[PDB]
């Protein structure tokens, strides 16, 4: 079978050939449909982020992924059924506390493979296997946008803590502010224009010059964009308004430590960037004051599971029609792999296509 | 009656005599037992925080304070009651939302009164007045030391809000890291080893040399002192492990960011320090990476209302008698007040006795 990888020493994703797998007890055999391509995987072929699996020349690319089951083997999923896999396994040793409590969105470092990223292949083979407990069946009619679902899911478990962190008071935020405009941060800004916390403003920071169609995406979702060389994180509440909620996508460490100036007092901050090291000269003065006298929170998230899976088939629904023809940008087929890693302004989201329903 | 106040332009505390108040509908007139003295009241005096009463001279000095009920005027309180009042109080502009929805502790800068620390008088004098639902009845024989009650019903308010934001997974710590070897951080010390959370190490971070009672009562409680001349807070998962759970007492903005690094995955701090400015060169990339690949928070904190205060009696009652005699290091008759206000190294928490049961 087909498979797009990164070969250590190369630059670029490459067209590989392997054996098609076969699924152990517990596992199902998946036919890919569409492998989404973001940041992170742009980070993972660059050598920013991640790393190969043990003994092995490549890594197959692609962590959000959405197939139709081929053999259910011995599970108890259907032929037919369109799923979606989660992205961490256990590592070499074996299993562990994180996996046994099914919670390994928690498990910390060397205690995970992530499939695509870090130590395990990922999704962008023609096939591939995963045991039951690690595919989410999804309905039908979302297998074309299928590879949405792990995106959306990361945001359902930064809000999940984040608001776990406001829970112990009587919180009712009315304003919320996104950094970035990239896939991520513009999903999350459709997701937050839906939520049930009822956000009354939205805002949404980048750093393009008009024309551009990350900017004509969030005004038409009726929030603020924000130029962050024109108006910096801190300076965003004299122009505009304190922010109840903050949620970082940028990966810049400075929005890490400037986030708590904007923040409105008892407001929370998630952090989702994977940055790169950063050094810099901070008033740690104003940043320990802020948290402390006006009650705020700074809360980090990474990866998801099942049950933030599941969520992110409501949100799906009710996400507008129009913000999601928007944000795809292309779907390419296998035939036409490299365009999908292509990342000038006008590119947003992108799919691979390996088969159809 | 006479009151201990701080008056403006001058840089220690007096004597001062002003009329007795005489307490409206739905206050009670309260005789003051005992008021603690601690690091904010230092804070005050020195300017660094807080603020006068609005056309007033002075600021009667005292936020921790125990009294006997000596008029119930109008109020469900009865004669000989033992009370605990609360801190805050509406500011001149009338009652807000946070009052309103009993969490005045949530209340943003402006939106209230700090009795002893900002725009409104302590409890620093012989008789004080207050509405009904601001003082906290505790038991009969917490009364010699029941202006412990308010620094302890702090961290009963920090550890909700710490525990909140780790609520959303299955959390189980097994140490903490107390900064700080203040009247706070002790305190806090001594309320973790007995919390339901189930620690096994305890750490505390000082800056001493030994001989020191500080030090004593940390080993006391079968925790290890942590010296941060020779072990920064940066250093001591390498030293000593990563912690589950960290708790900021030194106002020092360094051990804000730095405590990032001490912390183990999925690990909170809480930050109650009130700190000056400060601005150094920080690892920013190192913090947003931390916070982020590894689930973590830090959540901020500050004041405390009446359920916290309730609890804290409930806590009191486990701390062990020797490390309550250790801590009081001196409670002082008001002939003697100034007594009071020294700050040695074996002066730990020390106390103004008004009047006796
Ligand atoms: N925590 C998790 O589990 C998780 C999951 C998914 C993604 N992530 C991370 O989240 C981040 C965003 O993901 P993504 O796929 O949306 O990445 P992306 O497509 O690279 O989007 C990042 C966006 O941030 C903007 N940006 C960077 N610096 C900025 C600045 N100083 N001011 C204003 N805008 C700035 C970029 O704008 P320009 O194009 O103009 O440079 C870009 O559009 C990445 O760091 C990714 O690794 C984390
Ligand atoms: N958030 C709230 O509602 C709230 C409530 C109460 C108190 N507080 C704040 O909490 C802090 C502690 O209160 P407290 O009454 O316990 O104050 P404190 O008596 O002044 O205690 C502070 C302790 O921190 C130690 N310290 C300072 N810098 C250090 C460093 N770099 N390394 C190691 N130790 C260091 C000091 O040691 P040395 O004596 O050796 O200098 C001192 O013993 C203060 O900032 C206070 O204002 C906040
Ligand atoms: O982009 C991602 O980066 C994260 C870090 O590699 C990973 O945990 C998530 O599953 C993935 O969505
Ligand atoms: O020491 C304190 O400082 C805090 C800030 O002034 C105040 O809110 C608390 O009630 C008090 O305990
Ligand atoms: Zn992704
Ligand atoms: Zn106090």
């Amino acid at each position: 079978m087909k498979a797009i990888a990164v070969k250590r020493g190369e630059d670029r994703p490459v067209v590989i050939e392997k054996p098609r797998p076969e699924p152990e007890s517990g596992e199902a055999l998946v036919r890919t449909l569409r492998v989404g391509v973001d940041g992170t995987d742009h980070e993972v072929i660059a050598g920013g982020h991640g790393g190969f699996p043990e003994g092995e020349d490549h890594l197959v690319l692609g962590h959000e992924a959405v197939g139709v089951v081929v053999d259910p083997n011995d599970t108890e999923l259907e032929e037919g059924d369109i799923v979606v896999p989660t992205v961490r396994r256990p590592p070499a040793s074996g299993t562990n506390e994180y996996f046994e409590r099914d919670q390994p969105d928690m498990a910390p470092d060397g205690m995970y493979f992530e499939r695509g990223i870090v130590g395990a292949h990922g999704y962008m083979s023609e096939f591939f296997t995963s045991p039951e407990k690690y595919l989410v069946r999804i309905p039908r009619s979302q297998a074309e946008l299928g590879f949405l679902i792990e995106p959306i899911s990361i945001t359902e478990k930064a809000l999940e803590h984040a608001y776990a962190s406001r829970s112990a008071f009587d919180w009712d935020p009315s304003s919320a502010f996104v950094l970035g405009n990239g896939s991520l941060g513009l999903l999350t800004l459709a997701m937050l224009k839906v939520d049930d916390k009822g956000y009354e403003n939205l805002y949404c920071l980048g750093r393009r010059d008009r024309p551009d169609p990350t900017i004509d995406i969030i005004e038409e979702l009726d929030a603020t964009y924000v130029d962050s060389r024109q108006t910096p994180v801190e300076d965003v509440p004299d122009v505009y308004e304190q922010m109840d909620f903050i949620y970082e996508a940028t990966g810049f460490p400075k929005h890490a430590i400037q986030s708590v100036q904007a923040l409105a007092p008892n407001g929370v901050g998630a952090l989702l960037g994977v940055p790169s090291d950063w050094a810099f000269e901070v008033d740690a003065g104003a940043f320990h004051r802020e948290m402390v006298l006006h009650n705020k929170a700074l809360v980090g998230s990474v990866n998801s599971h099942v049950e933030h899976f599941e969520a992110a088939t409501v949100t799906f629904t009710k996400l507008p029609k129009w913000f999601l023809e928007d944000l795809v940008t292309g779907v390419h087929p296998l035939s036409e792999f490299e365009a999908a890693f292509d990342d000038d302004d006008t590119t947003i989201k992108t799919a691979i296509e390996f088969s159809t329903v």
